[PDB]
This record gives C-alpha cells, structure tokens and sequence, in this order.
C-alpha cells in the first residue's frame, strides 16, 4: 500500500541523515509501518488515520532535520 | 512493570491531557515504543533497548514543549 511506501521513502531519508534523531524517527516509522499492516488487517480506520498523521509529522520533522 | 513501561505510560497520561493531533500522534508513539522494548528485552537487543530510550527521552522533551502552553 501506498502507507508502507510513503513510509519506506522517509525511512531512506531518515537514514541519509545520519544523526540520532533521525535513528529515532526511523524507527518509529518502521514501527508505523507495521502499526497500520496491522490496523487494516483489524479494519480500524480510526488507528490507520492517526497513523497517517503520525506519517505527516514524522515528514516535517525529516523536512525539517534536512534543512 | 518494568521501568520502561512506567516511563512511557506517565509520558501517555500527559499526552493525553495535551488533546491535540500532535499529543496523539506521540500517545501512539510511545504505545508502540512499550510493545517494540519488551520485544526488544526478550532478544536482548541492549542496541534497540538505547534507541528505544532515546526515542521515549525525544517523545518527553516534545511533550514538555507542548505542555508550556
């Protein structure tokens, strides 16, 4: 799905970065990702949009690191 | 209980009482930080265990900045 992707391509960002507060977003988002595998599997729109929040602040805060 | 668990669960009650998008976000965080460092203590992972306390110190100092509002 295009959650794992989206997801997948932050994690190749956060791990270009190379400091330990993208480690730390890195991980989350791996955790993200099997958080919302899990989510549809349980049919929980409610956890899979937080999820997807999650992965809008997790973008900014790689945005931002970047800058 | 372990002392990760207790860390993350008074960092949880916070969040909650931030009731933003934001708190949410980080509520779901450190739920999914409990889950991954018991994993992480079964295999005796020590180099998930130090990112996994990082990441629950970085959740804390977020929230502290929320919470000064």
């Amino acid at each position: 799905g295009e959650f794992e992707k989206r997801a997948k391509e932050l994690i190749e960002r956060a791990k270009k970065l190379n400091t330990p507060a993208a480690k730390v977003i890195e991980e989350a988002l791996k955790l993200f990702i099997e958080a919302y595998k899990e989510a549809k599997k349980k049919g929980d729109a409610l956890q899979q949009a937080l999820l997807e929040e999650s992965l809008a602040q997790a973008e900014e805060m790689l945005r931002r690191l970047e800058h």
